[PDB]
């Protein structure tokens, strides 16, 4: 099809507007590959080893918009420890200055001792983080007069130490007069920069030894919308990185007129400042501000008090997080009510206030917050809580008691990371949300549920709920569509538990291998006939080894999750009792069944399998054989899933086996080579993934054509391609194909002969086979 | 050192008395190897595919005493779907003939459809299980006239069966006159055979279709020790096999006289034959009763009564395991007082009597058994105990509460597997120990273990306790020796935690991740300095990525395993605070990190070691990379375990990195070759593992012999062997070596170049090479 083999080691494409975009990320490169197009708009050549920049580098192309070079030479402390960069990245004079139309530049973690210079005017955006910068000098910027965004954090802190103190000339950013966005974070500031241009509308200081505010600093800012100055002055207390605070256990101080010029400001971070007081008349002359983070400083008793919340009847995000008194243990919490004032607020987050005893009235300040849709008390310690007080509360989207020691979307590592924002190199949806996990509750009865049916999502998961569930535990919740019980000790004594749940879709029943785990006790699996509207269940790492119940029914299931499991013995040769297992799942299309230690599959298996089933996964089972002409019998199967086993062939004829398959997942396995006609005729196949097996040879009878040009994506990568003149048709046919085939740069290879061994294909020169 | 090179592909081993031990179990032969010894005493051949026998096989082996040929040839159902064995094993007449010193012969698992002829008067062991042999003619044992243990079952049942009943004539082994073992379980016999000979000691007639026993089927059997006629009408209930009961629920009916003969008898196994009552009249002839076994019948009333226990004074174990009335949650056990009777048991165990509330005194019946030991009530739902009550039970080594509801060694599949005596082809020794483990404790308080100190072990594995341990829960447990505190969740707020078990050699606070998977909660880590005898602490599988003690203290502890823990984000580069957290462990001897993620360590590592380190596993990290200069720091260190990485080299000079290392062990990384002087001079080494690594050559100057020659072991299997004239030496010593390499038939094998590919490198004639 193809008339010329694109043999430059980048991604290339085109979108008509205007670009042509080269993406050359992680191609393992000690150099700027030739022949990248001259059209080229946008290269990306982050991640590589290319150890210089000059005249040469970009001397064709000239159409260059955007050039990311992030992190060919990372410091030492961010960077591979098995490939550190021996030496900074080079920049020679006039690289840049005939890039005419360039107006993005991205040379983060590189190393690089000062801002290069030679920039062109057009250039916009400039990204320097992580080099060895830290120190700003006026001259230095002049070349940056149209700038815009400029990224200049993260050159001297903990994982990338200078020493010093950063310094900023005075007036430095003034002339700068279209900075929109200026951001010198994790730079070891000491003070705010000044005077800075009023064009700026994103300020970032956080992560800095700034001890002092003057009220001058933000005078000419009245264009800023974002501004944030945390972690000056940190609360270091269980903190997971250095920390050093401020001397005297003293705040950040700010002047009480510090924000005055900032009335068009929406953002406000004051995340991690040590602040025992917030005086309401910081906030006198800032309306419009919508998010405020508190998170982390000694606001407890604030907390109570808090009137500068009456001048804030726009906020949408209040974060008060992580202001816990360090050894006490309070017996409640003590919400202002000025808490009341919020008539804007979507979204309150309270973790880690420590608190024994939650009361329905502590609340109260939160009663009429009509637009409110979060309430976050996760982190707290709570020990008691009434969980019928959320009657009150059924507006709210999500009420999030996660982590927290009760008994009758945010990163794992959010609150306590360094910089959340650092680039390197769910249940919601259904509707109204309880999310109890990770807490300590042993038992259920329907009176803990009570004025709670509103419910759409129960997040139970990470309790100790070890009881026999009969169908009495949840009978209020009679709107709940999604119910997560994982990481609990479920006794299926009874096939009634769960049945009173009558709208429930989905079930999450994963690690509750407690009772599965022990021999002879009873286990009921076809629980889930009650369930009439039930369209997925996950029943993962369960330990499944034995059930009372030969078969699984229901009119509705779509997908079963049973992960983790050892149908190896129910299904142990011999025993015929359990081969139905799952054939009365009647709208059953999804079945996961990886991880069950089959290492083969008994006759009966496919024959027991549901009708409908499309989507099956036998995934890392350690399979050693498979009798292909038994998925015959499904014959509605279209994605087939048999990644990480020990399979060694493939079938002779696959059309012969399945008319419906399309997605052929073959990947980690012992293939050493392909049957004579595997493909002939397979005209459904759509996707096929034969990667990291043990293949030589492919052959023109086993790979034809006709099915191979129909594939949406063709894996091979990380094989034993054997390249000598036998492989003459698939050496051409890879290099002239339009079939999609990923990593045909980094790991399509030839292992031998010698001559050729390391080589890629894509780029190998067969001549000597035509003489 | 040797002169002729081992080229045969099975272990030799010599034994002066007399034995020359031949054993090639598991070898993919499909031939008996030539060369075998002709002074072979014993042979093993099992787990091959010899497809036949014949006087060839063993001609010149006239000194054999022992044939092992097992699983050549294994029923369909029991073996290898990969490898399924195409046909019946063949045995040509006069292949055993010859062999006048044979006493042994094993044939099992051959599909073998007869009992082999032609066999030597001086056999006396002959084993035919699983093959199709379920017709037994007296004819065919006549040959078996010196024979004395015969096993004949599993060649009719689920696993591998014949469509029919057993047929035994009669009188058919009656003329065996020296037969003291009979075996024919799992073979679908109908009735005890008759008449046996008087000269049996045990008779195995267990899981069959036997629904009778005649009062004379034993009549003539007065040297019999052993009898097992359990699963004849099995309790089918939860069975995990398939199970038959015998019609209309009876029980296998046993005439009261039918054992009056059983004056030898010492072990009577009655398991799972449905029996609802257990005459004493049964017993009246047998004084010298040792094991019972009557679990899984319906005994759930006879308990109560048991008035056969005034019969057995002599009994030193009996089992009343699974006898539960199904459908019925008793309140209370009722033990009759004829338990009192038992002057002389040892172990006791009533597992799966299913009950509410264990209370003292119906363990009352047990107070003066002065010789019991083990007392075993898992499995029984129970839900309250007070634990107290064990304070009459100080001489016991094991009270066994395990798998219960409770809240205020033995096969985990043992009393619901088919046959748990099938072939295939812990801190009880601290003293007193009472097993909590798998319950539903979810809080502890001292009054718990009120009366208790005499434990040496507690385990509470595997219950729900979620608190803030502070040093007064286990306050009476002042004897106590080992904790194993597994499977909890563990709340280290305090490091006081534990203090009070001022004993304690060894705690185990493994999988308590719960606490330690959340951020910015507290963590103790320093607890460990207030127990003064601690000898090994397991905090494996924690999830550790945060810790508010920057050291762990201890003057006592040996051994920390650590492993399944994230020091990859405790040491991030750039962050020092913990890289000591081991220092102060001073008296530490073993230190497993295996598990934890470090792709690298970095600097300060093992600086931070403490001084006495001599075991140290880093498997399993991932690691890429590694300084091995800096093993100079661990001056103590013997063995160092970096296998399953991926390192690719090893150090210039191992002797310059460390002059203790002893124990090396590398297997499974990336290691494509040795540096030229690797082991020049260590002459501390004494075992070097570099097995599973991608190595082609090794030369004179990396392995020279003064410290090969001290190796224990050297292990180089799996590795990627070029065979060419540049491995000449490599070749040359591995044949004539004395150091112990294990798999050298299996498994060290040339990769190429083509002529020898696949060829074991023992084999090799490379005198090509010196033409
Ligand atoms: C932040 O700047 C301070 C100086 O303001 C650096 O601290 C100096 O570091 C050197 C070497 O570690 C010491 O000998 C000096 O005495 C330090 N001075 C002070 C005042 O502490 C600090 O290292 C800088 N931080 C980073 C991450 O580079
Ligand atoms: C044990 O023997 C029984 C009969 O004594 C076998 O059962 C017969 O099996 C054939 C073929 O399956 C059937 O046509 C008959 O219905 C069965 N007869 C009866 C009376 O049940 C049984 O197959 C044998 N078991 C094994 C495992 O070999
Ligand atoms: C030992 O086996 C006993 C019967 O099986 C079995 N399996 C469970 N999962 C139970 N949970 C459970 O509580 N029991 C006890 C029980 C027994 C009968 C009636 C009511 C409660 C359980 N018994
Ligand atoms: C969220 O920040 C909580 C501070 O740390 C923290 N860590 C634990 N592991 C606790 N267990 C625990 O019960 N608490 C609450 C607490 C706090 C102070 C004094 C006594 C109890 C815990 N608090
Ligand atoms: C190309 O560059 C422009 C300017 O920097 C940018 O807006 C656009 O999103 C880029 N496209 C990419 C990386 O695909
Ligand atoms: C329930 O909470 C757990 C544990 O915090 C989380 O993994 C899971 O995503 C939640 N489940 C749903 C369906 O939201
Ligand atoms: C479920 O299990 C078995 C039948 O397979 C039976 O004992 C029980 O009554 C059944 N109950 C339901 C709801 O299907
Ligand atoms: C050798 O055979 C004899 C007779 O069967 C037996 O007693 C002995 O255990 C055998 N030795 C070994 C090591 O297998
Ligand atoms: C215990 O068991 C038997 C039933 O076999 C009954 O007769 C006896 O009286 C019971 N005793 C007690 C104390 O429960
Ligand atoms: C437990 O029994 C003991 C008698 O050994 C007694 O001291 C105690 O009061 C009982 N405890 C409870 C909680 O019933
Ligand atoms: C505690 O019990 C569990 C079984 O529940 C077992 O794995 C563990 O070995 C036991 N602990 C000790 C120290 O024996
Ligand atoms: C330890 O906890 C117990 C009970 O929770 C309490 O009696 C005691 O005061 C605690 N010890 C200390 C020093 O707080
Ligand atoms: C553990 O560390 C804390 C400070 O981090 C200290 O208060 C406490 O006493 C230490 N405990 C022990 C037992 O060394
Ligand atoms: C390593 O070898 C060099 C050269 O013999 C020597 O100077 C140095 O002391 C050695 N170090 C160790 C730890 O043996």
């Amino acid at each position: 099809a193809r008339w010329f083999p694109k043999t430059l080691p980048c991604d290339v494409t085109l979108d008509v507007k205007n670009h042509v975009i080269v993406d050359c990320t992680d191609k393992h490169l000690t150099e700027i590959p030739g022949g990248i197009p001259t059209n080229t708009t946008n290269l990306t050549l982050t991640i590589n080893h290319i150890p210089d920049i000059s005249p040469a580098s970009f001397h064709r192309l000239v159409h260059l918009v955007e050039i990311d070079f992030r992190c060919n030479c990372v410091p030492i402390r961010l960077g591979s420890k098995s490939n550190m960069c021996p030496r900074r990245l080079q920049i020679k004079p006039r690289s840049f200055s005939g890039l005419t139309y360039l107006k993005s530049l991205y040379l983060d973690g590189n190393q690089l001792l000062e801002i290069p210079q030679g920039l062109p005017p057009s250039l916009q955006l400039l990204s320097l983080e992580a080099n060895n910068i830290f120190s700003i000098r006026k001259e230095q910027l002049t070349e940056l007069a149209n700038i815009e965004i400029l990224y200049l954090g993260q050159n001297c802190y903990y994982r990338n130490p200078c020493y010093v103190s950063y310094s900023i000339e005075k007036d430095a950013f003034l002339n700068l007069t279209k900075l929109k966005v200026l951001s010198l974070k994790d730079n070891n500031v000491t003070t705010v920069p000044t005077v800075l241009p009023s064009t700026l509308t994103e300020l970032y200081l956080y992560n800095n030894m700034i001890a002092e505010i003057q009220e001058d600093d933000f005078n000419n800012l009245n264009q800023l919308q974002i501004l944030d100055l945390s972690g000056n002055c940190p609360r270091c207390y269980n903190a997971p990185f250095p920390c050093t605070p401020c001397k005297n256990n003293s705040p950040l101080q700010i002047p009480v007129n510090a924000f005055d010029a900032l009335t068009e400001l929406k953002v406000l971070r004051l995340h991690s400042n040590s602040l025992q007081h917030v005086p309401p008349r910081w906030f006198k002359n800032i309306n419009n501000l919508q998010e405020l983070d508190l998170s982390q400083n000694f606001l407890a008793k604030e907390i109570g008090d808090a009137k500068f919340l009456h001048f804030l009847p726009n906020l949408i995000q209040l974060d008060l997080s992580f202001n816990f008194e360090l050894q006490v243990y309070r017996a409640s919490m003590n919400l202002s009510q000025a808490f009341s004032s919020l008539k804007s607020l979507k979204i309150l987050r309270i973790r880690g206030y420590v608190f024994k005893e939650l009361k329905s009235f502590q609340l109260s300040p939160l009663h009429n917050l009509q637009n409110l849709e979060v309430l976050d008390l996760g982190t707290n310690f709570i020990k008691i809580a009434n969980l019928s007080m959320f009657k009150q509360f059924k507006r709210l989207k999500v009420i999030d008691l996660s982590v927290n020691k009760i008994s009758p979307v945010l990163e794992q590592l959010y609150y306590f990371r360094y910089d959340k924002y650092a680039r390197s190199c769910s249940c919601y949806k259904y509707g109204q949300t309880l999310d109890l996990s990770k807490n300590s509750i042993f038992f259920i009865k329907s009176s803990d549920f009570q004025h709670l049916s509103f419910l759409k999502c129960l997040n139970l998961s990470g309790n100790l709920i070890s009881q026999t569930l009969n169908g009495s535990e949840f009978q209020p919740l009679a709107e709940l569509r999604y119910l997560d019980f994982s990481n609990n000790r479920l006794d299926l004594l009874h096939s009634t538990a769960f049945e009173e749940l009558r709208k429930l879709e989905v079930l999450d029943i994963s690690s509750n291998s407690h009772y599965f785990q022990s021999e002879g006790i009873t286990h009921m699996l076809n629980f889930t006939k009650n369930l009439k509207v039930l369209q997925k269940l996950m029943m993962n790492d369960n330990d499944i080894s034995s059930s009372t119940s030969r078969t699984m029914e229901s009119e509705s299931l779509r997908t079963l999750e049973f992960r983790g499991n050892h149908l190896d013995v129910l299904w142990r040769d011999g025993d015929n009792r359990y081969l139905q297992l799952f054939k009365n799942l009647l709208k059953l299309e999804e079945l996961d069944i990886s991880k069950n230690s089959l290492s083969f599959l008994p006759s009966g298996v496919f024959d027991g399998m549901p009708p409908n089933l499309k989507n099956l996964s036998l995934a890392k089972n350690g399979l050693k054989s498979f009798i292909w002409e038994k998925l015959r019998y499904l014959k509605n199967l279209e994605t087939l899933d048999l990644s990480h086993n020990q399979l060694t062939t493939v079938p002779e004829r696959l059309s012969n086996c399945s008319r419906s398959l399309k997605n052929l997942i073959l990947k980690n396995n012992q293939i050493r080579s392909l049957t004579k006609y595997f493909l002939q005729d397979a005209f459904q196949l759509r996707y096929l993934d034969l990667s990291s097996n043990k293949i030589q040879m492919i052959q023109k009878t086993s790979f034809p054509e006709n099915v191979l040009n129909n594939l949406k994506m063709l894996l091979l990568h990380h094989n034993r391609f054997l390249c000598t003149c036998d492989a003459v048709w698939f050496v051409w046919w890879v290099q002239h194909t339009e079939v999609t085939i990923p990593y045909l740069a980094t790991d399509v290879t030839c292992v031998g002969p010698g001559a050729h061994k390391g080589q890629s294909v894509i780029s190998l020169d067969l001549y000597t086979c035509e003489l």
